[PDB]
């Protein structure tokens, strides 16, 4: 609904706000995406590296099969087969570790919005704060999202964190 017309006059005390648009627009939110993107790239690199070693050991074994004893072949293939399974198990662990890192981070961003929202709410003298997901069109004057992004950027521009660990359980 890209509107190119006239809005009625701003209503006193009515304010509108978009949580998602605010995080996406904020410096801290962008810092989180960049950091998560980094952590994901580092996980991919980890698993790709390990896999290359496994494929090398498989080719090594295949080229050797008609040289070593059947007993030794069975032994080495069994070992390699177990390493392969643990790699898949790792892939799945990391995926959940990443998803939890993502949530912990967003959850923390939402915390940082609490105060900026309150500041702008009072500055603008709102009696009510509507969620943008409930409004299809409105006089942009009543949307306080940007003011809040400014209020937040003044308070925080970044957030440092590492991948969440789920191996300890």
């Amino acid at each position: 609904l890209y509107f190119q017309g006239t809005h009625g006059p701003a209503l006193p005390g009515v304010c509108i706000f978009s949580s998602p648009r605010a995080v996406g627009s904020s410096l801290v939110g962008k810092a989180v995406d960049a950091r998560l993107k980094t952590i994901i790239q580092q996980v991919n690199a980890e698993l790709t590296g390990e896999r290359t070693a496994l494929d090398n050991e498989a080719k090594a074994l295949d080229a050797k099969k008609t040289t070593i004893a059947q007993d030794a072949l069975e032994q080495q293939a069994a070992t390699l087969q177990a390493k392969a399974n643990a790699w898949q198990r790792k892939g799945q662990l990391r995926q959940k570790e990443v998803e939890a890192t993502e949530q912990k981070a967003l959850s923390r961003v939402y915390q940082e919005l609490n105060t900026p929202i309150q500041q702008v709410y009072q500055a603008q003298k709102c009696s009510v704060l509507l969620d943008r997901e409930a409004v299809m069109l409105a006089n942009p004057a009543m949307d306080i999202t940007d003011a809040v992004v400014a209020a937040l950027d003044a308070r925080i521009k970044t957030l440092t964190f590492d991948r969440e660990r789920l191996d300890q359980q």
